[PDB]
């Protein structure tokens, strides 16, 4: 009752360009009225499992995942995470969505957010201090959802046959109730 | 699994030199012996709004946010956060009994000690540093220095510093959200 | 919400290389499926405690402390923290399977190969001397010692040519999903 995640089931569950080429490691676990949240992420094919900007120079260094939560906190079809690959550890979630009143939806006119509806964080990949990856945790930007988490991956490196194999991290943001 | 904070009120409840000039968003979940601790802070009015090092050559790289907490946890009007913007939660404002206790959420002294007579130094332990941001943008980096217990005329203290090397033009003092936690005093 | 850790007791409890060289503060504090976790370190003696690489060249700019545990999460004497200094929140504890590091999350190393996935690394960014200026990276690891059940595994790294910096670190929390 108390934890929400992606089964650590090692088979893939997100879709960053095409279904299932990444497998997403979230979990929410709610102490009060913040969620502590851990997340990793595993490219398993497609053009971000190797990352080489000395061969492909057509290649982007960013991606985003959306997980979209409706008024009772059901993660929807329309997310990058497959609905499948989503439940309590051994229904209605609103504990566990990122607080409106914290995190405010952009008014249409506007699309410009409060800064404390955003997380940064260095992560890495393969392991190594020298793989940094800048990820962007926004809360509650998508505008036909009730709730949201965005989960925007950035970098600057020319990597040269990287695996895009994060490592975790850790954040935390305040719960709806 | 009782949480002390700021109530999210979208008005200003902060001084960093003139009152109501900043609203930081501080809350404090008590997860058994550590608190869980998630900060962000917007600078509304005064020099820090707006920050441009081009323009204004006079304005500092920094400005500090004191709480300073009593024998029993209770906030002090010399602390930079108003008094009247700080309570256990009751939906997204406060309780309606201004507290009587919150030792459970003070930094532990025995983990984070006051600086003895003979040093003003504290052992680095008592410090956190995080990278926070401005504007939502990844290239506005600030450093945010949060230490327990340095300031001598409290029981308790939490104080968060906020300094920054790059000469900012006309970047808004609107900082994303930081976790951290440290050691409860019971 | 039951707490695993260090005492807070200001008696050295570790070994870098030197038994009691070192004073490892650890709270594992429990919130269901994860753990919520908070690390300190201050070298207290040795070649570490005072670092000064203008007139010790040979100093390295790495050391590893390892937690190992055994099926039932008791702290094995291998390890580098004292085994004496480790407890509940002293009669030492019978079973700490539900602050362990979930083996299906953080698989140990297949026979075949020494690489662990990517998710069994957390990497932070901590301070000498409570500077912004001192940065050390701190590297944990899970299940990556192969001669027990589970391990924490703490890295620390620096490049800087500190000039008489003492091994005194910052404050860090990360958090790890539990065995159970
Ligand atoms: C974990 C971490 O901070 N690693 C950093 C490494 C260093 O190898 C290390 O910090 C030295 O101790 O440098 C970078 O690659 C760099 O210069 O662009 C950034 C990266 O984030
Ligand atoms: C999250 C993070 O680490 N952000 C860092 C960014 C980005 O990494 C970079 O803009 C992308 O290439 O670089 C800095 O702006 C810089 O170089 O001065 C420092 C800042 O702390
Ligand atoms: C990010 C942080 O907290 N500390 C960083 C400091 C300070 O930002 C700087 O000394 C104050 O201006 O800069 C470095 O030393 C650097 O540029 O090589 C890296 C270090 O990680």
């Amino acid at each position: 009752k108390l934890t929400l995640w992606t089964t650590l089931d090692p088979s893939p569950n997100c879709r960053i360009d095409v279904d299932k080429d990444s497998k997403l490691t979230l979990v929410l676990t709610k102490c009060g009225s913040q969620i502590l949240a851990n997340v990793s992420l595993l490219v398993v094919k497609g053009r971000f499992q190797n990352l080489n900007y000395k061969t492909n120079p057509n290649l982007p260094k960013t991606f985003t995942i959306k997980l979209l939560f409706d008024e009772n906190g059901i993660l929807k079809d329309s997310s990058n995470l497959d609905k499948n690959y989503w439940n309590y550890r051994n229904k209605n979630a609103v504990g566990f969505m990122p607080n409106l009143a914290a995190y405010p939806k952009s008014t249409t006119t506007q699309s410009k957010l409060y800064a404390r509806n955003t997380i940064f964080g260095n992560i890495y990949l393969d392991s190594q201090a020298y793989n940094p990856v800048v990820i962007k945790i926004t809360f509650n930007q998508e505008a036909d959802s009730a709730y949201s988490i965005t989960l925007n991956y950035s970098w600057g490196k020319d990597y040269e046959n990287i695996p895009f194999d994060s490592t975790s991290f850790t954040f935390s943001y305040i719960a709806q109730e």
